[PDB]
């Protein structure tokens, strides 16, 4: 939806999902 952080807003939650995904994929 909306992320506060890195200056992300869609309206799928797929694109946050990805950056969690992305973020997290990082040890
Ligand atoms: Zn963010």
């Amino acid at each position: 939806y909306k992320c506060e952080h890195c200056p992300q807003a869609f309206g799928d939650e797929r694109e946050l999902q990805r950056h969690l995904d992305l973020f997290q994929g990082h040890k």
